[PDB]
DNA sequence: GGGGTGGGAGGTGGGT
């Protein structure tokens, strides 16, 4: 017996966007948490999931959502590169000073990882 | 294992 909310979050990690819309119309929670504590909106980020990233936060996703190693969504897609997610983060108040475990915030993780781009958008905000 | 340009048939295979 499972529930919405364990749904979405598989939906999510699957990348089933068509799925992720139905679940968030019937009702699905939008703040189910898996056993890392990656919410839906993690995952999206994360996946590169723009669309999605936009429907979770119009149903109400947290935006600051912090994930059991104090990871953000915003932390996840600075990793992969997700400049456009990024951009829709911050319009929807994404924290850009948030520190993970290890000190990190977005900004660090951006230039750890390369993405010179984002980090600029993020430089502007320190 | 590890990543999401591999896909969703798994989450008692594990991480994002
Ligand atoms: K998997
Ligand atoms: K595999
Ligand atoms: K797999
Ligand atoms: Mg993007
Ligand atoms: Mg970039």
């Amino acid at each position: 017996g499972s529930d919405l909310g364990k749904k979405l979050l598989e939906a999510a990690r699957a990348g089933q966007d068509d799925e992720v819309r139905i679940l968030m119309a019937n009702g699905a929670d939008v703040n189910a948490k898996d056993r890392y504590g990656n919410t839906p909106l993690h995952l999206a980020a994360y996946m590169g999931h723009l669309e999605i990233v936009e429907v979770l936060l119009k149903y109400g996703a947290d935006v600051n959502a912090m994930d059991h190693w104090g990871r953000t969504p915003l932390h996840l897609a600075a990793s992969r590169g997700h400049l456009d997610i990024v951009e829709v983060l911050l319009k929807h108040g994404a924290d850009v000073n948030a520190q993970d475990k290890f000190g990190k915030t977005a900004f660090d993780i951006s230039i750890d990882n390369g993405n010179e781009d984002l980090a600029e958008i993020l430089q502007k905000l320190n």
